[PDB]
């Protein structure tokens, strides 16, 4: 487990590392690596109205690598990881993650957990198990740009409603692919 110095470097010690996943260790080198602008600018297109994806890696398989970008005020949905993993970490900014609880059946209001402010090269991990969450960049000034690893990669999750705890399956959509708009 070594230190990557450049976002290419990452790409490589995480094919190692998910060639069989020890989420810790996963977690301990995207810590390591010290964001680099020079390194992720080709991924980091914006759009004036929503949060982009960028894919960067498909990881042999194993993963899905992507930068997201994140106009001032854009956030996500509260969502699920649709039995996978998720792991990510600030590039550029700062992100807000609100954890919530899974809704029970009846419909009411959603229980949130904690929220916590990530700024630049911090990360976070969630899954199923830990509950779901949202990711936000509340600055005003500020565009956010944050790293997102997914293991097994996926294409769907479900959104919820804070009002009511029900559930909405959403599509994931790409803005690019390997430094290319589509
Ligand atoms: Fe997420």
């Amino acid at each position: 487990l070594l230190k990557p110095r450049t976002l290419a470097d990452l790409i490589r010690i995480l094919h190692e590392l998910f060639a069989g996943v020890n989420v810790e260790e996963v977690q301990a080198v995207l810590e390591a690596y010290e964001s680099n602008p020079a390194d992720w600018a080709l991924y980091a297109k914006f759009d004036q109205y929503r949060y982009t994806r960028n894919l960067v890696d498909q990881g042999n398989g194993k993963f899905n690598l992507m930068i997201l970008c994140w106009g001032e005020g854009h956030g996500s949905s509260i969502h699920d990881h649709t039995d996978s993993h998720e792991f990510l970490k600030l590039l550029q900014g700062n992100l807000k993650e609100t954890l919530f609880d899974w809704p029970d059946k009846k419909s009411n209001e959603m229980i949130k957990k904690s929220e916590r402010t990530l700024r630049e090269n911090q990360c976070a991990y969630i899954n199923d198990s830990i509950g779901l969450h949202r990711v936000e960049n509340v600055s005003h000034t500020e565009p956010a740009v944050s790293l997102h690893l997914y293991s097994p990669p996926f294409d769907t999750c479900h959104a919820f409603d804070q009002r009511t705890g029900h559930k909405n399956k959403v599509t994931m959509t790409f803005h690019s692919k390997f430094g290319i708009r589509t």
